């Protein structure tokens, strides 16, 4: 029904348990966590830098609160210092600096609230970051995922420091994207709710203001597992990491089926990222807790990390003269 395409993949790195979050700092290093990492059966989860030249991994970060180990399972890049935020199963959303020290962002939300575990955020360009939370409480409170019943949520931490929940009753809520239109200005907040084979849309309206929540997108396949993460490419198609399968969907900037599927090497991809300037998407997948990479038809979309930079401050917005 749908062309697939089977570009060459290449193994970047492996043996990270429950690899994801790949992502790529303001200089272009590169980092994956692996939530899965255990000492004595208890979480003692990772957050890794990968050098793309020698393949060597070294530990960042391995994040504990009170000696409750974390869980980290997706990050993005701050645009500001040289700085990750990581969303943590265990811990909420953390600020973790490449030399190894972290701050929990969150023990309480906006309405005095105690934070939920995070997986996946994302920037919109004005400098908001909108996060999935597809587990309860964090630390200290017993560890739990909206796997059977429906409390994960969705968060906005907005350019005034303020951790708004502005959603909930999600079923693992897990990639999450905006899509900005040719103006530069945030239009939708795209989420996956990955124990269904759904893609949510909100129209964004302002800092952590979200409405109108329609379904955008429906993920083929009949296995277990929908969408796990998701990103634009220059275009606003959105590829969207199919973990019950061995395929990224692509969809067109309106939603609906894909059409196009991206066949790959392996299965349960939990995550995807470009690189910076480039058309390469990098990887993690949870067949083989391993890291890959392939070249996509076009360049991502210009980069929330990149956005201070010479060539790229400036050219975001675009108004009528």
């Amino acid at each position: 029904e749908i062309p697939v395409i089977e570009p060459l993949f290449t193994k970047v790195t492996e043996d990270i348990p429950g690899a994801a979050g790949p992502v790529f700092d303001k200089n272009g290093d590169f980092y994956i966590v692996a939530p899965y990492v255990e000492v004595n059966g208890k979480p003692a989860g990772e957050i890794l830098r990968i050098d793309l030249k020698t393949g060597k991994k070294t530990v960042i970060c391995k994040p504990e609160v009170n000696g409750y180990g974390g869980i980290p399972a997706g990050c993005q890049c701050d645009r500001d210092a040289n700085q990750l935020f990581v969303a943590d199963a265990r811990l909420g959303l953390l600020v973790v600096q490449t030399d190894g020290t972290f701050e929990e962002i969150a023990k309480k939300d906006s309405e005095g609230r105690r934070m939920q575990g995070c997986a996946y955020c994302a920037f919109d360009y004005e400098g908001n970051l909108w996060i999935t939370a597809p587990a309860g409480e964090v630390a200290p409170a017993d560890f739990t995922i909206s796997l059977d019943e429906k409390f994960g949520s969705i968060y906005c931490f907005t350019t005034d420091g303020q951790m708004i929940q502005v959603d909930t009753a999600f079923q693992f809520p897990a990639g999450i994207a905006v899509r900005h239109m040719n103006d530069g200005r945030p239009y939708q907040l795209i989420v996956a709710e990955q124990r269904t084979k759904k893609l949510w849309s909100y129209d964004i309206k302002g800092p952590a203001k979200i409405e109108n929540k329609k379904v955008w997108g429906h993920i083929p396949g009949t296995h277990e597992g929908g969408a796990s993460g998701m990103d634009f490419d220059e275009d606003n198609n959105l590829l969207v990491a199919n973990w019950g399968s061995s395929h990224i969907e692509v969809f067109g900037p309106d939603g609906g089926q894909p059409k196009m599927r991206i066949r790959c090497p392996f299965e349960k991809p939990s995550a995807l990222h470009f690189k910076p300037q480039t058309k390469t998407i990098f990887v993690t997948e949870h067949e083989n807790n391993a890291v890959w990479k392939f070249e996509w038809q076009r360049n991502g979309k210009k980069q929330y990390c990149e956005t201070l930079k010479f060539g790229i401050f400036g050219s975001l917005e675009h108004h009528h003269h």
